[PDB]
């Protein structure tokens, strides 16, 4: 009953730096994390040890944060201590979801805020990236 998902990324400020997101969750879930991503910014946080992903989300459906089991987050080269935003360059269905997998990072899914300030935000970085945040 668990499903895993592989999701490649790439630093928007410097496409150099590359992660893979693996996170697993019980099979009946799996439709609401990839919808869920497919209309996401991905944000990150690192303070040593301690890993946040923050999943930034567009679609009706915002899941809980409950329907992860277990995630992964491997970067390439190691990060300096901060704050991130990553474009999603790839995303897989893994066989063998039962596999073997470190849990090193807490997702957090929120929706996308309306607020004017932010949203002003989101569609300058957009336009200083040359990538569309807020499509
Ligand atoms: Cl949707
Ligand atoms: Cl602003």
């Amino acid at each position: 009953s668990l499903s895993m998902i592989k999701v490649r990324l790439q630093n928007l400020f410097d496409n150099d730096e590359v992660a893979l997101l693996k996170i697993t969750c019980y099979t009946d879930k799996l439709i609401h994390l990839t919808n869920a991503l497919a209309k996401a910014v991905i944000h990150t946080i690192k303070l040593n040890g301690i890993v946040f992903v923050h999943v930034i989300t567009s679609s009706d459906i915002c899941p809980n944060n409950n329907i992860v089991v277990k995630s992964n987050f491997t970067t390439m080269p190691v990060l300096q201590n901060g704050g991130y935003i990553w474009e999603m360059m790839e995303l897989t269905h893994c066989s063998q979801p039962n596999g073997l997998i470190d849990d090193n990072c807490e997702i957090k899914f929120s929706k996308k805020l309306s607020d004017s300030t932010m949203t002003n935000y989101m569609n300058q970085l957009s336009e200083l990236l040359g990538f569309d945040l807020n499509p």
